[PDB]
């Protein structure tokens, strides 16, 4: 019982302290970090990292916190990193969060707030019953919780504290980073990979037990402008050209089923975001997504070919194409160092956790960092229902996440 | 030569006086008439009508001028009317018009303005050469001319002056009206049909020689709102519903060739005016037009049926239809008194004019007046290139228009 007692206690102590700090980010601010709460949280973590005993504890002028757990081995082991973000979602308030601890959960509905009649139900959240017997933490219904990503951050702190206090567990050098403004898309913008100094890293910002993510979409955006000629409707024969119809003609050339509303898993798509215009001019916006690089390029070429075909029919000025790549599949950067996914998978299996591979049907900080030279899979944290008042987390699962971090560290050293 | 000498002289004298008065209308004004120039023109015409010798010469508080040519017959003849509008187009300035008289026209290009290099060419206007030998009046390239509709108005004045001075030509009572704000769509709004007191009338607001119009579109307008559900693209399967695609699905059910850009003559259509929206909501505007009443109603029912079909597929709230009739085919009102078209046709043939029937692929003041209880065909005036700096008119054709008015009046009396 000793190991679990110590870990559960510490997880709850740190997590409840962190969620009580307002760290919501705000895109309307242009400082880095965007909100002062992130600076308060960072300064608190700097002191916590120093008290645990990590070295090289820094917080840069942009609020990025980094620290080192020195190697504890005679072997040459790659430097590995663990990452988490400081901020909470812009969707709902993260101010004055009142965490509620529900031990030995019965798997039934939880009344978060009697006065406001706010109830967390299994009907609305079918995964709720699977947490029977766990210790879960919820909000009081008036705020989100911030398990995304204070649960992952807590797990890193608890795992580092465990390692430094268990020198019999050998490991190479480990770097940790706590970063601002992930929720507004600015996290990687000021992440200094050279300063971080790791070969690869694990982002602790997944969700439920077993989550492992390391593949993401290739992405491009396109804007099509169609130009026509308006005339009085009555005298339009062989003179009028309806730009809106040209837009519909363009869309008609795309495979109807290759759209987000019909696809999942690794299936790609074309997605029509908007169409605005009239007879004289119409503008359509699309995104193009595919996990397979060859097929992604083929989707872009399909658009080019349709445009060429319509320009030959209506003239070069009738169709104008703006198209630019946006981001790429992180698997391309993981492949040369694929053992980093194998070690995470093996770590989970060794702890009797069934891994759940989740393709990232979009882009994340981990997928962008991968592109920047820091291959970074995303690992589960135990959180559910992120970005709203019904957010909750299983402390039992948080403990499993800590165990995974420890096992990954030991495994890199053992295999070196 | 006497008849033609007198008529050409008078046509040019009156027409050139009228075009020099700025009578452009302005929709931004909400007085009736919208501009003071129309009041000046009306007051001038009241005095001109009195000097010709017409009776019951009135100008109401809204600027509508009416007058009577008393019957000159012992027979019971229906009261017939002749109409023209006071205002010029909003498209180009009608201020300080400088009419140019080109006698014995050679059918070649006319330099309207040497200083600004403005030239009226047969390449740009292929009908120009057909006027070889005529006396034509043009602008100086800095204004429009106002033949629309001061040519028709002049023709009415010259015809009434001719009738009163030729009492040997028998006719029933004739009423004339000169109306403001036709060019901004407000003419019929304050036209008092009861006060006008005619069974039917002829609008002198056609164009080239032989023009005769008495059939117009039935019309309805529709606005379709499509409602969908937006989601993150990556997690859209069986959740997202793209409103813009619903709009395209709706349009796809309509016959592609039944559109203004592929139709002429009596062919009807559906016309997509605009489409604006995104995944959550999209709005399309259409007009529906058909000369045949049964087919017009069938087009409306087709739209209703498509909406019903889509509501059964997606739910009642997914598609919202606003649809209202706008105006109707004047032929329905002409049919009970069809002899009024026969008399105009016969009048033209008797003067060796080949009638040119022009379906009205829209709505006009004549078609709206018909609906209001005053069946009103539109007769040619001799004007070409209306609403711009290249507007011109054939005085030879103006003379033919005067002859047509006279013949129509005599013919009603002869057939009574
Ligand atoms: O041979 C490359 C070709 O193979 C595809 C699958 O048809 O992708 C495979 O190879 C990629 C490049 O090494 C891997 O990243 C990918 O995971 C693998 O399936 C095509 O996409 C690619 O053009
Ligand atoms: O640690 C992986 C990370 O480092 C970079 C830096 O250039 O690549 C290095 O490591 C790769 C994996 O072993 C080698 O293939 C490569 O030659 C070496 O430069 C990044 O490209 C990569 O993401
Ligand atoms: O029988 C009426 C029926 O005939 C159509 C032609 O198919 O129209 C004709 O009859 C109308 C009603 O009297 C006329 O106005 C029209 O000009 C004539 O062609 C249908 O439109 C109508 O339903
Ligand atoms: O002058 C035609 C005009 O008068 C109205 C007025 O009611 O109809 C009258 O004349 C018709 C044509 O002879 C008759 O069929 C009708 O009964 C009579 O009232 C208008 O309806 C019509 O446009
Ligand atoms: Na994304
Ligand atoms: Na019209
Ligand atoms: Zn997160
Ligand atoms: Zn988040
Ligand atoms: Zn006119
Ligand atoms: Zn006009």
């Amino acid at each position: 019982y000793f190991q679990s007692n110590a870990m559960k206690e510490e997880l709850i102590e740190r997590f409840t302290r962190y969620v009580k700090i307002d760290t919501q980010s705000n895109e309307d601010s242009h400082t880095v970090p965007t909100t002062p709460g992130q600076i308060e949280f960072g300064k608190l973590l700097v002191e916590e990292l120093k008290e645990v005993g990590l070295t090289e504890v820094t917080m840069d002028d942009n609020g990025y916190v980094m620290a080192t757990l020195p190697a504890n081995t005679d072997k040459d082991v790659p430097v590995i990193g663990f990452l988490a973000h400081l901020d909470t979602a812009t969707d709902f308030t993260g101010k004055n969060v009142k965490p509620q601890i529900h031990e030995n959960f019965d798997g039934n509905a939880i009344t978060l707030n009697e006065e406001l009649n706010i109830v967390l139900t299994p009907e609305q959240f079918p995964e709720l019953p699977s947490y029977k017997g766990h210790t879960i933490i919820t909000t009081d219904g008036t705020t989100l919780l911030g398990a995304d990503d204070k649960a992952g951050l807590t797990e890193i702190m608890v795992a580092m504290n465990y390692l430094i206090h268990n020198p019999q567990i050998k490991h190479g050098k480990i770097r940790v980073a706590f970063t601002p403004d992930e929720e507004i898309g600015r996290g990687p913008a000021h992440f200094d990979v050279e300063a971080f100094g790791a070969s690869f890293a694990y982002m602790m910002d997944g969700g439920p037990l077993g989550g492992l993510e390391y593949e993401s979409f290739n992405a491009a955006g396109a804007k099509l402008t169609f130009n026509g000629t308006n005339t009085h409707p009555g005298t339009a024969k062989n003179k009028m050209r309806n730009a809106t119809k040209l837009a519909m003609e363009f869309n008609g050339h795309l495979p109807v089923e290759e759209a987000p509303e019909y696809t999942e898993g690794y299936e790609g798509f074309y997605h029509l975001l908007s169409l605005n215009g009239d007879v004289e001019q119409s503008k359509a916006y699309y995104i193009i997504r595919d996990f397979d690089r060859k097929n992604f390029e083929a989707r872009k070429n399909t658009i080019e070919n349709i445009v060429k075909q319509m320009q030959e029919k209506y003239g070069q000025d009738a169709v104008v194409l703006e198209m630019n790549d946006q981001y790429y599949n992180m698997l391309e950067k993981i492949e040369p160092v694929r053992e980093i996914v194998d070690i995470a998978y093996e770590a989970m299996k060794s702890l009797n956790i069934e891994p759940n591979i989740h393709p990232i049907r979009g882009g994340t900080d981990g997928s962008q960092l991968s592109y920047m030279g820091l291959p970074t899979p995303n690992i589960f944290t135990g959180g559910e229902n992120y970005h709203g008042k019904f957010e909750y987390v299983s402390v039992d699962v948080m403990e499993k996440a800590v165990q995974v971090i420890i096992e990954i560290a030991r495994r890199f050293e053992e295999q070196a």
